[PDB]
């Protein structure tokens, strides 16, 4: 034993779905009301999951980005991916297929650890039903979790679930 296990997590999805708000709620216990578009930012947190101490290295990505060799390079180093849409934005849900294809291409694999995240569950303007998102996740063989970065519903669960998926794949 030379130190805690490290997990490299990448958060992807369309512009404005709440990738940064989810990550800042996890790290700082703070809700960000402002919309400041991301290029690329990285965070670390030590947590205990299923009795194992580990270090989460989290990469928060841009939601609007043309083809970039530099974006492919950091995605290749990711071990697992949170694929985020907003439950009030149907286009962000339709964009999930494109994120999943991008990940499979860069990792050269059909079997990459991933969790589908439906964020902004606190808002009254739902356009994507729970059953539709659950059906999509079942079709991919991955978990689905509903979150709110404002209330904190599901935030720890999304990240911890992704770690559990990475552990299953290693074993
Ligand atoms: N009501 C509510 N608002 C949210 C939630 N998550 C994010 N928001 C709001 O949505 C806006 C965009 O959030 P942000 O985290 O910056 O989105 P992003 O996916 O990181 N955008 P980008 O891809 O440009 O970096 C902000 O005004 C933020 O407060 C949520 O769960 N509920
Ligand atoms: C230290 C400077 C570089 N950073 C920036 C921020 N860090 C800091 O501690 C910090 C504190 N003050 C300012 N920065 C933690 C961060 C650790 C980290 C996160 C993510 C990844 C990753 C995940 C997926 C794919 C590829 C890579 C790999 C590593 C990091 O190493
Ligand atoms: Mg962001």
């Amino acid at each position: 034993f030379q130190g805690m296990t490290e997990y490299k997590l990448v958060v992807v999805g369309a512009g404005g779905v709440g990738k940064s708000a989810l990550t800042i709620q996890l790290i700082q216990n703070h809700f960000v009301d402002e919309y400041d578009p991301t290029i690329e930012d990285s965070y670390r947190k030590q947590v205990v999951i299923d009795g194992e101490t580990c270090l989460l290295d989290i990469l928060d990505t841009a939601g609007h980005e043309e083809y970039s060799a530099m974006r492919d390079q950091y995605m290749r180093t990711g071990e697992g991916f949170l694929c985020v849409f907003a439950i009030n934005n149907t286009k962000s849900f339709e964009d999930i297929h494109h994120y999943r294809e991008q990940i499979k291409r860069v990792k050269d694999s059909e079997d990459v650890p991933m969790v589908l995240v439906g964020n902004k569950c606190d808002l009254p303007s739902r356009t994507v039903d729970t059953k539709q998102a659950q059906d999509l996740a079942r079709s991919y063989g991955i978990p689905f979790i509903e979150t709110s970065a404002k209330t904190r519903q599901g935030v720890d669960d999304a990240f911890y679930t992704l770690v559990r998926e990475i552990r299953k794949h290693k074993e």
